């Protein structure tokens, strides 16, 4: 997956440095949806990923699998 940090929707240049897509999914029982985002490193996706369950309000366990990279909110 490549991100690219003009917006372009266009990989040129160090947008083809191989990004990672993940899949975050928020289980909620007042908000329950789910969602995907790519980042260059799994830290920044992270930040990305705690920064949306917060944005949902919804907090309890977090799992994560690395086989999928795809992370779960279970409120």
């Amino acid at each position: 997956c490549y991100v690219d940090t003009n917006n372009d929707g266009a990989y040129e240049g160090d947008e083809l440095s191989g990004t990672m897509e993940y899949k975050l999914i928020l289980n909620g029982k007042t908000l329950k949806g789910e969602t995907t985002t790519c980042a260059v490193d799994a830290a920044t996706a992270e930040k990305v990923f705690k920064q949306y369950a917060n944005d949902n309000g919804v907090d309890g366990e977090w799992t994560y699998d690395d086989a999928t990279k795809t992370f779960t909110v279970t409120e």
